[PDB]
C-alpha cells in the first residue's frame, strides 16, 4: 500500500524538491511547508519515498552525499530504499547513513550523514505541517515549565494561563518554548544527572527528544530520559537519568486550546 504526506524537519521546514524541478538529480532542500507537489512524498511498501513520480535517491552512499530525486527504475536499488525509525530518523539501510539538514535556513540542501542522533537528523511524516502545542504533564500531575534562556526547566502546578508551560513539539523532534520558538529543551551534557535547561536551538543531539511508548521522554544519543531529580519538585531540577519506569520519569502530553 501507499500513502502521501509532507516530511517536516529542522526548524519546522519541509523536505522539498528544489524549484519544483523533476529532472533526475534535482537535490532535496528545506523550504517552508506547503501543499505543492514537490513537498508531497508517497511512501510505499517497497521502501521507496516518491515525489512527482520519482524517488528520493542517495546520489552516492558516503558521509556528505547528496540526496536527490531520480527515476525509480533506473536508480540503483540500494540508493532508493529508506526506513523510518520510530525516533524520527530517515535512514538508508544499505549505508546506515541518515537524512540530515546541515543548516537551519531555507534552501539548505539535504545530505546523508553519519547518525549522531542530532536534531538536524529528526523528521516527522505528517499532513499537519504545524508544530503541535501541548502541556507536558509529569510527576505529581505537575507541568514542565520553562524559565528563560539558559535557565533550568522544572515542575510547577499546571495553569492554563502559564505560557511557560506551553511547548511546541516540532517536526525535528525538538521541544521548543512555544512563545519563543528559537529556544529548545537541551540536556547540558550526555551523562547521568546532567541538568535539563533551555538553550538556543542549534540542531544538536542534546536537543533531540523521543516520546516513547512507556511514557518516557528519551534523549537518543545519551539513551537517558527526563527525570524529576530525587522525586523532589522543590529542588526545581530536571535531569537525564537511566529509564526506571518510576513516577518521576513518567510524562504525558496534553494538547492546548
Ligand atoms: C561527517 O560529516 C560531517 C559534516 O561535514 C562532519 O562534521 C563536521 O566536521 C567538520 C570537521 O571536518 C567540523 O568542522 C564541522 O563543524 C562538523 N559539523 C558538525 C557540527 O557535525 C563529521 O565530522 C566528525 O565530527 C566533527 C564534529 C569532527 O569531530 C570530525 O573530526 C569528525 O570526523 C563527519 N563524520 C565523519 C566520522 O567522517
Ligand atoms: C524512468 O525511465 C524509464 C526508462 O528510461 C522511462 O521509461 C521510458 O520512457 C521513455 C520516454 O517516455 C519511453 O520511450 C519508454 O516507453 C520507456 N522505457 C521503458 C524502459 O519503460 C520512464 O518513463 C515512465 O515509464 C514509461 C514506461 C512510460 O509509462 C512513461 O510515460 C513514464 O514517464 C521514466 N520514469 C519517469 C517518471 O520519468
Ligand atoms: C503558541 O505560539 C504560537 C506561535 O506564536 C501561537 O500562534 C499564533 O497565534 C495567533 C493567535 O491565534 C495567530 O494569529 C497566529 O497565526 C499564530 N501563529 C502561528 C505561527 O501559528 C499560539 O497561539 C501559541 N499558543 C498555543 C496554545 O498554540
Ligand atoms: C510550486 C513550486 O514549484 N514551488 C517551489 C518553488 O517556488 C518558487 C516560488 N515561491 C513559487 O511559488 O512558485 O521554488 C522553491 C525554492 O526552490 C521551492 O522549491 C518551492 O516548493
Ligand atoms: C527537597 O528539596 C528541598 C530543597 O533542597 C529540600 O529543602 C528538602 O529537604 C528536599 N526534600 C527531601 C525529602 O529531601
Amino acid at each position: 500500500t501507499s500513502f502521501t504526506r509532507n516530511i517536516v524537519g529542522r526548524d519546522g521546514l519541509c523536505v522539498d524538491v528544489r524549484n519544483g524541478y523533476d529532472t533526475d538529480g534535482t537535490p532535496l532542500q528545506l523550504w517552508p511547508c506547503g501543499t505543492q507537489r514537490n513537498q508531497r512524498w508517497t511512501f510505499d511498501s517497497d521502501d521507496t519515498i516518491r515525489s512527482m513520480g520519482k524517488c528520493m535517491t542517495a546520489n552516492g552512499l558516503n558521509n556528505g552525499s547528496n540526496i536527490v530525486i531520480f527515476n525509480c527504475s533506473t536508480a540503483a536499488e540500494n540508493a532508493i530504499k529508506w526506513e523510518v525509525p520510530i525516533d524520527g530518523s530517515i535512514i538508508n539501510p544499505s549505508s546506515g547513513l541518515v537524512m540530515t539538514a546541515p543548516r537551519a535556513a531555507s534552501r539548505t540542501i539535504l545530505l546523508l550523514e553519519d547518525n549522531i542522533y542530532a536534531a538536524s537528523q529528526g523528521w516527522t511524516v505528517t499532513n499537519n505541517v504545524k508544530p503541535i502545542v501541548a502541556s507536558i504533564v509529569g510527576y505529581k500531575e505537575m507541568c514542565l515549565q520553562s524559565n528563560g534562556e539558559n535557565n533550568g526547566v522544572w515542575m510547577e502546578d499546571c495553569e492554563a494561563t502559564s505560557l511557560q508551560q506551553q511547548w511546541a513539539l516540532y517536526g525535528d523532534r525538538t521541544i521548543r518554548v512555544n512563545s519563543t520558538r528559537g529556544l529548545c529543551v537541551t540536556t547540558n551534557g550526555y551523562n547521568s544527572k546532567d541538568l535539563i535547561i533551555i538553550l538556543k536551538c542549534q540542531g544538536l543531539p542534546s536537543q533531540r527528544w523521543f516520546f516513547n511508548s512507556d511514557g518516557a521522554i528519551v534523549n537518543p544519543k545519551s539513551r537517558l530520559v527526563m527525570d524529576v531529580r530525587a522525586s523532589n519538585v522543590s529542588l526545581r531540577e530536571i535531569i537525564i537519568f537511566p529509564a526506571t519506569g518510576n513516577p518521576n520519569q513518567q510524562w504525558v502530553t496534553q494538547v492546548l486550546p
